[PDB]
């Protein structure tokens, strides 16, 4: 219903700093023109699910799940291509909009006939074991340390208990700290001194071993359970990534290779999807950091992986071209660098402009 105008006072009381009713947002007239043309109309929500959004998303919520998760600000930012960008993109701190879709996962004991549901306990720690109090992991709008009291739906026990994850983190911290898949049961009994605790956790690999960051590609992650002493430190999980890569390329085809640890396969569903969305700035397809100095070969043209590379690196391609031209091998240098690097630049920076 309609009432008198009080936007500015409430806005500045929310922000608690001297702003203006439209100084925070410039209304981006051409950008919002194109946005109202394609996105800000019904179309992106048309493609959200099925025919439309109000009378069709509710049946989806009632049957299996609603798409209310996976906030849209990531996609709106990643397609709209706003103007007021900072220069602290790659160094300093990340955009803090990274969101990974934890589609499924459960703490099903298996031995017990009736599964007991436990919400995800985002226990944040370090390689050395730093506390990581309310100051570090929260601050982006995520207080999920207290997410507990899991009650099953009326029909199916399988669906997980995942929600929005928001982290305000820096490059040094993402280099250092680590997080675990803890599941502490919040039973009806008030006392938490019983033996209903988490039987195991799994750590999160923030950067791939070759130097690549988190990736959007589908890599379901499992957990490994056991005594608390073998996972209270980080070295044991540091040397055991517990990812899909080691199950085949490490010659770990036999599931009994681990002395005590057991993957979730044939134990619990634990389909932990990884999705480094387009809004992220650390996306990496081919490892450019070797391309700087320790480049084994010119495998970055035939296997260039011609994806975006939105220039958050700060001049990687042109500096590498400068060094390669200094090398003075032969024609293939120039032909490759031209026809791939300026290919990508003239195919992405055009939309950037």
């Amino acid at each position: 219903q309609q009432i008198a105008m009080e936007t500015y006072i409430r806005q500045r009381q929310l922000i608690m700093s001297p702003l203006i009713t439209s100084h925070v947002i410039g209304e981006n007239e051409p950008l919002t023109s194109v946005l109202n043309k394609v996105i800000a109309a019904k179309e992106v929500n048309h493609k959200g699910q099925g025919l439309w959004v109000s009378l069709k998303l509710l049946p989806g919520d009632l049957t299996q799940v609603q798409k209310n998760f996976s906030h849209l600000v990531d996609r709106s930012t990643a397609i709209a291509r706003k103007m007021g960008f900072p220069e602290i993109i790659l160094p300093g701190d990340v955009r803090n909009d990274i969101y990974v879709t934890l589609i499924h996962g459960e703490f099903d004991k298996g031995k017990k006939k009736t599964p007991k549901n436990v919400e995800v306990t985002m226990s944040v720690h370090d390689e050395e074991g730093k506390l990581l109090e309310k100051a570090i992991h929260p601050g982006a709008g995520y207080e999920g340390i207290s997410e507990y009291k899991s009650v099953v739906y009326y029909q199916v026990k399988q669906p997980c208990w995942y929600e929005t994850v928001k982290v305000s983190i820096a490059i040094e911290e993402v280099t250092r700290c680590h997080i675990r898949f803890t599941f502490r049961h919040r039973s009806s009994q008030e006392t938490r001194d019983k033996s209903e605790r988490a039987f195991g956790v799994a750590f999160v690999k923030l950067m791939n071993p070759d130097g690549t960051t988190l990736q959007d590609g589908r890599h379901d992650l499992v957990v490994y359970k056991g005594d608390n002493k073998k996972m209270e430190d980080a070295k044991f999980y540091l040397t055991l990534p517990g990812t899909k890569m080691e199950m085949e390329e490490k010659e770990l085809q036999a599931s009994k290779n681990l002395v005590t640890f057991t993957p979730s396969k044939d134990s619990t569903k634990d389909s932990f999807q990884i999705a480094t969305l387009i809004c992220s700035t650390k996306l990496t397809q081919n490892v450019d950091l070797l391309g700087l100095l320790n480049w084994r070969s010119n495998s970055q043209n035939i296997k260039h992986n011609l994806k975006k590379l939105m220039e958050v690196d700060g001049g990687e391609i042109v500096k590498f071209l400068q060094d390669t031209l200094d090398a003075l091998f032969n024609i293939m240098m120039e032909m490759s660098d031209s026809e791939t690097y300026d290919f990508l630049v003239f195919d992405a920076l055009v939309f950037i402009i």
